Formats: C-alpha cells, structure tokens, sequence
C-alpha cells in the first residue's frame, strides 16, 4: 500500500460520507499532510461529478497562499486518496464553535483579515476563470500568524462552461438558485461575507423561510458585537441582491479598509 509505505497516520481529523481524513506524518521528508481515503464514486453520481471538478481544478490551479495546497492523489483498491497540506488549526467552523464555547467570536480587526485573505484565495481561484461556489467556514483552512486557506475543490467549476452542483443552502446566493449562472464570481463573494458573518458570531444561518430571504433582500443578520460603518457597508454590499454590485475579489483585495 503506498499510504502506509510512504505514511504513518497520527490523527483521524474528518469523517463522514466523503469518507475519512487524517492527519499523517510522511516517513521520507518528515512532513506532515492531510490525506482523505475515500470509496471510489458511484457512476452517475453527484459524489463522482464533484471528484471530476476536483481533479480538474488540482491541474489547473498553482500553489497559493490561500488555497490548501495540493501533492498527489492515487488509487489503492477502487479506494481514492488524495494528499494536501496539514493546515494544523483545523476548520473555521470548528475554530467559530470554539469561540462560541469562549463566549467569544472574531473581533473587527480578525474579520478584516479573514475578509482579505480568503478575498486573496478567491483572486486567485477567479483569475484562473474558474469559480469555488462551496465557501463557507468548514471549508476554510486555518494555519498558525495566522493564513487562512480554502478547500474542498469539489464544487470548482469554469466560468465559461459552469455546472453547479448543489450548494450549501445557507451561503446560496438567489441568483445561483434562479439558474443563472453569468455572474458565478459574485456568488464566491456573497458566500464569503456570510462566511465572515459566521465568524463575527452571527446565530446559524437560515436554510429557508422569511429569514433566508431577508439575507437575499440585501439585509445582514445580527451579529453579537459592533462593527465600524466603512466595514459594515463592505459585508452589506457583498451581499446586494445586484450581483454586478458586489465587488469582485481583484476589488475586494485593494479596498484600503481591508488594506489598513
Ligand atoms: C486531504 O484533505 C482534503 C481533501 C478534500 C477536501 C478537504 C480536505 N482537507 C484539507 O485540504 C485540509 C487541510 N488541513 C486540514 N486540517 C485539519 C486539522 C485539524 C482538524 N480537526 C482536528 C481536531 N478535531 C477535534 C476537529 C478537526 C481538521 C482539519 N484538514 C483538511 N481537510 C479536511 C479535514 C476534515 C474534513 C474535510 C472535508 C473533506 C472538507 O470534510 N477536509
């Protein structure tokens, strides 16, 4: 098996139906690497069409800053294995449930920086004319300084040819749910300040109802502390109902809030 040849597991830090990942050491140059184990996907599935849109995206995207590195991925016994960066802080959903648990929550200064550099990764993603259309914080990586990075390229599709899978409902911009796909960039931009919403302490996100549809009408949900205006107004029009409203990433990267 080249997974306990060249690996030794140290920690199982995902499961679900996407399968496993742990947190290995690799024997020869003593790093240490995430590696999901997963079962080979179901013909016609939306398992096998997500891991067609990350093969893909792991050809054609470089390294990063701020997208989770990825190294190799092999076959072993109709099992895939995909090996990326450690990011050793884990989630920042699971670091917003340890907050939470603080009584705590990103403070201004952390949001900004988690805004810029997640805005840096989607530059980047959108540069290379390809969509993430899956941010949200159990899919944005944690390193310790502090990088954040995103993940979970299962959902990149091209802005040229776009299939969209289904999406998170909680980070769904209505136009994505209307079926119309020629502003996708925009979609990565709204999901990004809800992402930030999330963890500048905001309650769960709505899936549906009159609440889904407010954050839809352009209205940000509460969130437990004060934020300045110049950076309540970025998080407001990231999320206008005018998807040519909402500032692009290049946009977003050179706003002088974020900047400062
Ligand atoms: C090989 O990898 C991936 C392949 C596909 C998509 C995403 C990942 N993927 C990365 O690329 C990544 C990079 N770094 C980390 N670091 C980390 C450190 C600690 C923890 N903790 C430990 C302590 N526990 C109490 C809680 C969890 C969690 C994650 N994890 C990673 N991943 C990852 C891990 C779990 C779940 C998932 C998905 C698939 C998204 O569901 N992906």
């Amino acid at each position: 098996s080249r997974y306990t040849t060249e690996f030794h597991e140290l920690e199982k830090i995902g499961s679900g139906e996407f399968g496993s990942v742990f947190k290995c050491v690799k024997r020869l140059d003593g790093c240490i690497y995430a590696i999901k184990r997963s079962k080979k996907p179901l013909a016609g599935s939306v398992d096998e069409q997500n891991a067609l849109r990350e093969v893909y995206a792991h050809a054609v995207l470089g390294q990063h800053s701020h997208v989770v590195r990825y190294f190799s991925a092999w076959a072993e016994d109709d099992h895939m294995l995909i090996q990326n960066e450690y990011c050793n802080g884990g989630s920042l959903a699971d670091a917003i449930s340890e907050n939470y648990r603080i009584m705590s929550y990103f403070k201004e200064a952390e949001l900004k920086d988690l805004l810029l550099q997640v805005g840096r990764g989607l530059r980047y993603i959108h540069s290379m004319s390809l969509v993430h259309m899956d941010i949200k914080p159990s899919n944005i990586f944690i390193s310790r300084k502090v990088m954040f990075k995103i993940g979970d390229l299962g959902h990149v599709t091209r802005i040229s040819s776009p299939q969209v899978e289904e999406g998170d409902s909680r980070f769904l911009a209505n136009e994505v749910l209307q079926e119309n796909y020629t502003h996708l960039p925009k979609a990565d931009i709204f999901a990004l300040a809800l992402t930030v919403v999330c963890a500048a302490g905001a309650e769960p996100l709505p899936r549906n109802g009159d609440q889904w549809h407010e954050i839809r009408q352009g209205r940000l949900p509460r969130i437990p502390q004060v934020l300045s205006q110049e950076f309540t107004e970025l998080l407001k029009v990231m999320i206008h109902p005018d998807p040519e409203r909402r500032p692009s990433a290049m946009a977003l990267v050179k706003h002088s809030v974020l900047l400062s």
